[PDB]
């Protein structure tokens, strides 16, 4: 799909409709190995934080640790495909401007790469954007080949405001994920059990943005 008929067709309409969308097969096979290749390649080479600290045991040799993140820019040698999904969540998320609620998306973060280490640790209930921060959407894409969560966990588990049903998604190979960041939009990773790697990306509403400097005395693009 052109990124355009992606935007006007599905996003637009399903992010302004439900706060939450899915996109199956966004950059194909090809293309999402060699962005697999990549993260791979970041966490043999150590690039990777040792994991959030989950347990903290009198003693520290068993301390349990969980997600580990590294922080992207996208032209760093070895990390070119990244940059490139990076650029067509960009195109999308450019497609869709002054269309999705009434912000107007100026910049983003820098790409957040996870790994969740497959050693049952999660991500507890959480809202993004609690405060105002200026973050106004959550992208993430998804590398994990082959993922079944009945067996190996780590689903990502959202809980829209005033609806009685959560929704759960699997961290499924070259699946990319909109949803706003704010408190419409609380969610977990339940534990995992298997490699779980993700990539993320904010995107900053420019008004919320610009008194959140105010407030509060990191954006790109
Ligand atoms: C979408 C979900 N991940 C998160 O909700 C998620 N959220 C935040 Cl705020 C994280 C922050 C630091 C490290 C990992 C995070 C993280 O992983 C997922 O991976 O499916
Ligand atoms: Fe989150």
């Amino acid at each position: 799909l052109p990124a355009l008929k992606l935007a006007l067709e599905y996003i637009v309409p399903c992010m302004n409709k439900h706060g939450i969308c899915v996109v199956d097969d966004f950059l194909g096979k090809e293309t999402g190995q060699q962005i697999g290749d990549e993260v791979r390649a970041l966490h043999d080479t150590g690039k990777f934080t040792d994991g959030q600290l989950v347990s903290q045991k009198s003693d520290s040799s068993k301390d349990i640790r969980g997600d580990k993140i590294t922080w992207i820019e996208g032209k760093e040698p070895g990390c070119e495909t990244i940059g490139l999904l990076m650029s067509s969540m960009d195109d999308l998320i450019r497609h869709c401007n002054g269309k999705l609620g009434s912000y107007k998306i100026n910049g983003r973060t820098k790409a957040m790469v996870a790994c969740y280490p497959g050693n049952g640790t999660g991500y507890v209930r959480h809202v993004d954007n609690p405060n105002g921060d200026g973050r106004c959407v959550t992208c993430i894409y998804y590398l994990n080949k082959d993922w079944d969560a009945k067996v190996s966990g780590g689903i990502l588990r959202i809980f829209p405001e005033g609806k009685a049903q959560f929704a759960d998604i699997e961290p499924k190979f070259d699946r990319l994920l909109f949803f706003w960041s704010d408190r419409r939009n609380p969610h977990e990773v339940q534990p995992a059990y298997a490699t779980r790697y993700a990539i993320t990306v904010w995107y900053f509403d420019a008004d919320e943005r610009a008194r959140a400097k105010v407030k509060y005395l990191v954006r790109v693009e």
